[PDB]
This record gives structure tokens, sequence and C-alpha cells, in this order.
């Protein structure tokens, strides 16, 4: 093979996923955190490990880069520590959030070519990559991560900006809500250390009820839904209706004091903002992606809720790939490996010729 390996980097609000194009899974996954004393800068797992003596910064907020100096440190960490490669020796495919500001796209481009000297690079919308990973070029993606959720209508490979909706309700909000209701139960989960424990409980024992009220009634009249969780010190606690009450906030944000529509309504509203001619394709291809869509039972619940909102004659189909926690990254691996995509990379030559703004023409 004459070609060097291409890198695929998916930066998220809570976790970054990095690897090599062609692989079926990322080689490294670490927290999107940079810390400095309360080496001078700590990044990823080590930063989390030593958070006690550091002041942490989160470069990506709600999917958007807001601290470029620390974002640069996360990328440096990715190349040299996690993947152990030299960026000037490999093309790099980066991911971005839906509706990412123009100026941000140009900044990412300039940094890759001028700071890391990448031989080539490209930036793709996260939701679009997840759609590709499911074998589709048309459909609507509900991407819910740790800091933000988006409903992104995509037609023939192109996202529709006017119909994209953003919901600032995701994994982090759900973790804190579980800490709250478990505390109301009689336990006490309030510290940063305890937040990590509860995040684990959430990922291991939570689920989406098909019928909220019936589930609440079953939990109130029996112990059939209770599950046990063992703490490090050995204490075993019980989780009951909290198991499904936590993710229920996705469908009813008022539980969190938010007036926003739930994920089902948001999905429906995005579809209605699209041209009537493509709505049926979207209803028949609603794909879930992101860690927060991993809850058991979420696909069937979405099927039920959307069916209730859409015309009775509409064919509804919810797709929930088993590997959807990393579908964004996998889609990127697939894209960067495609024969027809090789001509799409922005080369150092092209960057030198057109500058940062070339990203708007090359990465549409
Ligand atoms: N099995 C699971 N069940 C529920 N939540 C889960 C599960 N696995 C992971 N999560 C949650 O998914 C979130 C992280 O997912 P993801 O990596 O998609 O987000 P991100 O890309 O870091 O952030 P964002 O996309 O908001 O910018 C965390 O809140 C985590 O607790
Ligand atoms: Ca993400
Ligand atoms: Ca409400």
């Amino acid at each position: 093979d004459e070609e060097v390996a291409a890198l695929v980097v998916d930066n998220g609000s809570g976790m970054c996923k990095a690897g090599f194009a062609g692989d079926d899974a990322p080689r490294a996954v670490f927290p999107s955190i940079v810390g400095r004393p309360r080496k001078d800068s700590y990044v990823g797992d080590e930063a989390q490990s030593k958070r006690g003596i550091l002041t942490l910064k989160y470069p990506i907020e709600h999917g958007i880069v807001t601290n470029w100096d620390d974002m640069e440190k996360i990328w440096h960490h990715t190349f040299y520590n996690e993947l152990r490669v030299a960026p000037e020796e490999h093309p790099v495919l980066l991911t971005e959030a839906p509706l990412n500001p123009k100026a941000n796209r140009e900044k990412m481009t300039q940094i890759m070519f001028e700071t890391f000297n990448t031989p080539a690079m490209y930036v793709a919308i996260q939701a679009v990559l997840s759609l590709y990973a499911s074998g589709r070029t048309t459909g609507i993606v509900l991407d819910s991560g740790d800091g933000v959720s988006h409903t992104v209508p995509i037609y023939e490979g192109y996202a529709l900006p006017h119909a994209i909706l953003r919901l600032d309700l995701a994994g982090r909000d759900l973790t804190d809500y579980l800490m709250k209701i478990l505390t109301e139960r009689g336990y006490s989960f309030t510290t940063t250390e305890e937040r990590e424990i509860v995040r684990d409980i959430k990922e291991k024992l939570c689920y989406v009820a098909l019928d909220f009220e019936q589930e609440m009634a079953t939990a109130a009249s029996s112990s059939s839904l209770e599950k046990s969780y063992e703490l490090k010190d050995g204490q075993v606690i019980t989780i009951g209706n909290e198991r499904f009450r936590c993710p229920e906030a996705l469908f009813q944000p008022s539980f969190l004091g938010m007036e926003a529509c739930g994920i089902h309504e948001t999905t429906y509203n995005s579809i209605m903002k699209c041209d009537v001619d493509i709505r049926k394709d979207l209803y028949a291809n609603t794909v879930l992606s992101g860690g927060t869509t991993m809850y058991p039972g979420i696909a069937d619940r979405m099927q039920k809720e959307i069916t209730a909102l859409a015309p009775s004659t509409m064919k509804i189909k919810i797709i929930a790939p088993p590997e959807r926690k990393y579908s964004v990254w996998i889609g990127g691996s697939i894209l960067a490996s495609l024969s027809t995509f090789q001509q799409m990379w922005i080369s150092k030559q092209e960057y030198d010729e057109s500058g940062p703004s070339i990203v708007h023409r090359k990465c549409f």
C-alpha cells in the first residue's frame, strides 16, 4: 500500500473518540477535559484521575468548541499520546456539530494545516456520519450525547440547516437528575465523585418505559422492577422507579424544569420544517445515535410517540444500531476509506492556494 493511514477524530462535549480509518472501532476514547494545577497541562484520563489538584476546563460546550487554546491541547494529546502518530504524516478527518458557526470551521482548518501541518484534512457533520454508518444517505438523525441533542434531517447526503433543531438536554442533565431522585429516595449522591458513580448506575440499570404511568404503578405495588447496585465499599443499594424516571426526562423535559419539547416532539417538528415531499423518507428512516440513545426500550418508545404525532397513514420506522454509541466515529472510518472520497480531502496544496475559507466549498 502506498497510502499512509488516515486518522478519524470525533470530538464530543464529554468524550473524544480517535482511531484509524478502516478500523471498525476507535482505538482510543477519553474525556474531553484539560486541566492545570490549582507537565503543566493534563488531558484526558490523567486529567480526570488528578482532578483533585487541577482546575478543569471543558473546551467543547454543547458540541461547539469554545476554548481554542485547550482544544489545541486535546488534539495534541490525541496524536502524540493516544494514537502515537505524527499528524504531519497522516490525513485527518474531523467531526463537527450541526449548525457549527462558519468562523469555527475555518479555525479548525487553519489549526490543522498551520499548527499540526496535516498533509490533508476534512470536516464532516457528526449526524451525517452516523447516517452513513447505518448504510443510508437519507433520513433524520436524533443525536444525543453528553452535552447536547440534535434532530438533523438529511437528504441525499446533505443536512438541511433550516430544519435542524437543538435541545440542550442530554447525558449530563440525566446523570444529575438521577443523582437528585436517588437522593430524594433516601440516599445521598451529590459530590463529583458520586456523580461518576451515578453515571455508571445510569449506563448500567436505566431504561425507557413504554408506558410511564403503568411502569410507575408496577413499581409502586411490587419489587419486580428493582435492581441492586454494589458500591466500591461493598454497600448494596436499590434502584427502583428511578431506573426509568431518569431517561423519561428526554420525553418530558418539565421534569427538569425545562419548557422545551421532548425528543419525540423535536424530531417531529424537524420533519415538519422540511419540504413535504421528503417527510415520508424521514419518518421511515429515523436513526438514533449517541451514548444517550443507548437506553434499553428507547427505540420502541420513540416508535410509539412518533406514531401518535404523525398522520395515521404514515409508515414509521426507528433504527437503533447496536453500535450507535460510536456510529459517528465508525461513519467517519467508512467515509475516509471510500474510493470516491479521496478526491474530497482538502490537501495542503489547496489550503496554501485558497486559505481557511476553502472549507466552505470543500466541506459542504
Ligand atoms: N448505555 C448507556 N446508557 C445511557 N447513557 C449512556 C450509555 N453509554 C453512555 N451513555 C451516556 O452517553 C453520554 C456520552 O455519549 P457521547 O459520547 O455520544 O457524547 P459526546 O459526543 O461526548 O457529547 P455530545 O455529543 O453532547 O457533544 C454520557 O452522558 C454517557 O453517560
Ligand atoms: Ca458527539
Ligand atoms: Ca413540558
